[PDB]
């Protein structure tokens, strides 16, 4: 069976303090054990927590470029996060995408480096809240996911998890609804199924993201093709604990 998976997503969020104390509520936190957590520090505490955190709960960052080394002033490399002992990273984010301007391309791109370089992904995928009035949410995550496709291979979707966030829920308090949420991953499930193979289907996590807290987690996760969750806002709080044991 595939394994629960929550990831915490920090954002442009803390202070050496506010990390101190979040961390630290997490290191004396009663979990799950068949719960796989990580979670997505600003790339300058990266050290901090690395350091700091229990072991059982993995550290990423919050993007990386496409190349080994070279002139590109502001951008970290997946041989440096490895280096560092960050084994994974969140890449596609719908704030990248939409506020940053990253291609489906550019983040093929990075998703396939990063996957070579040895790191775990978070690829996030989405629609904006007009595709969705359209009635086009499967057809933006299956271009999105086809431009992965195009990159990766079979093999390479092991260390994938894919975080279908719609745009509309991300930090607005409006969540999907359990039918919706399901709706698209067993969508997305089939999309892998009919083009990669149907055993990257059956073996990759989906996970939801958009508002997630520790009021709805428990409805989303008894649904069979949500694997877990991308949590943004609520990954800074106590509730994210709730949310790790949204089986329990
Ligand atoms: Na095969």
């Amino acid at each position: 069976a595939r394994k629960f998976f929550v990831g915490g997503n920090w954002k442009m969020n803390g202070s050496k303090a506010s990390i101190k104390s979040l961390v630290e509520t997490l290191n004396a936190s009663k979990l799950d054990n068949k719960t796989e957590v990580v979670v997505a520090p600003p790339a300058i505490y990266l050290p901090q927590v690395r350091q700091a955190l229990r072991k059982d709960i993995q550290v990423a960052a919050q993007n990386c470029y496409t190349k080994a080394s070279g002139a590109f002033t502001g951008e970290i490399s997946p041989e440096m996060l490895k280096d560092l002992g960050i084994p994974w990273v969140i890449l596609g984010h719908s704030e990248r995408r939409h506020i940053f301007g990253e291609s489906d391309e550019f983040v093929a791109e990075k998703v396939k480096y990063a996957l070579d370089q040895g790191l775990k992904v978070i690829a996030c995928i989405g629609e904006t809240l007009e595709e969705r009035e359209a009635g086009k949410t499967m057809e933006v995550c299956a271009r999105q996911l086809k431009a992965i496709a195009k990159k990766i291979s079979e093999s390479d979707w092991s260390n994938v998890v894919i975080a279908y966030e719609p745009v509309w829920a991300i930090g607005t308090g409006k969540v999907a609804t359990p039918e919706q949420a399901q709706e698209v991953h067993a969508a997305i499930r089939k999309w892998l199924a009919e083009n990669v193979s149907a055993e990257v289907a059956e073996s990759t996590r989906i996970i939801y993201g958009g508002s997630v807290n520790g009021g709805n987690c428990a409805e989303l996760a008894k649904q069979p093709d949500i694997d877990g969750f991308l949590v943004g806002g609520a990954s800074l709080k106590p509730e994210f604990v709730d949310i790790i044991n949204a089986r329990k």
